[PDB]
């Protein structure tokens, strides 16, 4: 069995190996990449996204989110309060000011240490989830808003053509803005590429001991547990490497820098943050592996993971006797 430790995996593809998306991530879990629920990949040195970020200033970020936590410093909660509007170049000056930006440090190891240990006591300003994409339209290698799309893998492996569009996200991140522990919708895959600025550190654990998280968060989060059978799809709970490694969760950690993808993998749970202002896009997707991971996935129904159109079909199609339930959570 290849990667039995679940060990993140770095990949480094030739310019020839970049062209077949589908394959290369075949390749990986050939390698074991999956065991370890996440994997990096360093795009060959031929390749870029786009020219220049010098003219990304003007994009609006409609609904910026201040990061709210409760709790204590390694197992909290954060609600998203919601901010007025504001302009990429408006988020970057506000990354940057004294109230927001990145204090000093040695190295990445130290700055993980100041965030476990002051997360909490700051409200960071998120510019998540913001339908478009920065990759140009002459990029033909991984562009991740010319993927094959999630509805005609459904179609290409169970026959059957449904509704629903499948478009990438932007993320603009400031330091402590973080992403709760998390799969995918329908453990559907992910990959995220870091398009400019400071990292993003991530925490993952193997898809094969997911469920141990979950029994983990349920025990320290209780009164959402009672609230609802699959409340970490409602990404709001925080738990740190330190209290993992205290109740002896297998997890993996690696820090993204710009200029690099990750691929999260069905069911891997991560979690993470960012270093200091930044730009991220990424797009969930499926391959013929994913099927049985989303006809197994958890659904909350209890209201409050509310989610995109396009995940009534997976769940109609692939989770008939569930539907019915989840979609009077979605109304
Ligand atoms: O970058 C972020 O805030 C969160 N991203 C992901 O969870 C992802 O790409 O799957
Ligand atoms: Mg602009
Ligand atoms: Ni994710
Ligand atoms: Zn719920």
């Amino acid at each position: 069995a290849q990667n039995p430790n679940c060990n993140i995996m770095i990949f480094h593809p030739t310019k020839e190996e970049f062209n077949d998306f589908d394959k290369y991530i075949a390749y990986m879990e050939s390698q074991g990449a999956h065991r370890a629920g996440l994997a990096k990949i360093i795009p060959p040195k031929e390749w870029k996204a786009r020219e220049t970020y010098d003219n990304i200033s003007e994009i609006l970020i409609a609904t910026p989110l201040q990061q709210v936590a409760s709790g204590r410093a390694g197992v909290f909660t954060q609600y998203h309060k919601k901010k007025k509007a504001m302009t990429v170049g408006e988020y970057r000056h506000l990354a940057n000011s004294k109230k927001y930006q990145t204090p000093p440090h040695q190295n990445f190891e130290d700055l993980e240490r100041k965030y476990w240990k002051n997360r909490i006591y700051n409200s960071p300003i998120y510019g998540a989830d913001i339908s478009g994409s920065l990759f140009d339209e002459n990029t033909k290698q991984w562009n991740l808003g010319h993927l094959g799309t999630i509805q005609d893998l459904l179609e290409k492996e169970c026959g059957v053509v449904i509704e629903g569009v499948n478009t990438p996200y932007l993320y603009f991140g400031m330091w402590k803005t973080t992403f709760a522990w998390h799969t995918e919708d329908m453990d559907l895959y992910s990959i995220n590429y870091l398009h400019l600025g400071e990292p993003k550190t991530w925490y993952v654990v193997p898809p094969e001991h997911g469920q141990r998280l979950e029994r983990l968060a349920r025990e320290l989060f209780p009164g959402s547990s009672r609230g609802c059978g699959a409340f970490l799809r409602h990404k709001v709970a925080l738990i740190s490497p330190t209290v993992l490694k205290e109740n002896g969760i297998p997890f993996n950690r690696i820090t993204q820098e710009a200029g690099e993808f990750m691929v999260t993998f069905p069911y891997g749970y991560h979690a993470g943050f960012n270093h200091g202002f930044n730009c991220a896009e990424a797009i969930n997707f499926a391959t013929p592996r994913w099927i049985d991971y989303g006809k197994m996935a958890s659904q909350c129904s209890c209201g409050e993971a509310r989610v995109t159109f396009s995940m009534d079909a997976f769940v109609r199609i692939l989770q008939p006797e569930r539907y019915d339930l989840w979609k009077r959570g979605q109304d």
